[PDB]
């Protein structure tokens, strides 16, 4: 499913992401925008052979099991396919573990490179939340 900006912001809010670990809803929406373009079915393979899954592009080497990444840690205890669902619950629960991991949202290269230090509030502007 390809989420709309405000539609996604409200779903994340409901799932307790706004201000989770101090990151605003704007940060999370901006990150999903540049990570997957709001598409839950997005996947991208990396050179190390691992693959990124879903709206937040969660990596298979550490967080999920896709059965084809040697030495996967599967820290979120879920098959990577669950991350491509139209319901964002699994992606959100896993993202919560990642963001608490110590490096915060810097774990997401698109957030670091395109959201960090920007007017992220613009991403939820106009939304009835």
């Amino acid at each position: 499913k390809v989420f709309g900006r405000c539609e996604l912001a409200a779903a994340m809010k409901r799932h307790g992401l706004n201000n989770y670990r101090g990151y605003s809803l704007g940060d999370w929406v901006c990150a999903a925008k540049f990570e997957s373009n709001f598409n839950t079915q997005a996947t991208n393979r990396n050179t190390d052979g691992s693959t990124d899954y879903g709206i937040l592009q969660i990596n298979s080497r550490w967080w999920c099991n896709d059965g084809r990444t040697p030495g996967s840690r599967n820290l979120c205890n879920i098959p990577c396919s669950a991350l491509l669902s139209s319901d964002i619950t699994a992606s959100v629960n896993c993202a919560k573990k990642i963001v608490s991991d110590g490096n915060g949202m810097n774990a997401w290269v698109a957030w670091r490179n395109r959201c960090k230090g920007t007017d992220v509030q613009a991403w939820i502007r106009g939304c009835r939340l």
